[PDB]
RNA sequence: CCACUGUCGUUGAAAAGCCAGGGGAUGACUUGUGGAUAGGGGUGAAAGGCUAAUCAAACUCGGUGACAGCUGGUUCUCCC
């Protein structure tokens, strides 16, 4: 290894995790991918 | 000691009063002090009344972040 500065993970290795509800531009704002009023949009929903 | 009528007051002087009238006023009366009955329990000349401005089940803490197919909200950017 050269240095603790120049260590890259090797493109494709990492990905940014998704963050719901952080504005219009991120693609996951407001509802956060959940849709509208319904059971599956709620805070403890699942598929059973 | 009560509370029948009306006006006023209704961000009141007052979370139920004032004023003018009204009822009982030796009685199943009114009242002081202490005590007893405790929550699905009490107490009730019975209105589901009252049980500390809380009552078709008090209050406080705990189970407890109860559950909520419901309502609200959900935060930077650009490209397909």
């Amino acid at each position: 290894g050269l240095r603790l500065n120049e260590l890259s993970p090797g493109v494709g290795a990492k990905k940014t995790a998704q963050r719901r509800g952080r504005g219009i531009g991120s693609g996951l704002g407001k509802t956060g991918g959940r849709g509208v009023k319904g059971q599956k949009s709620r805070s403890g929903s699942s598929i059973r």
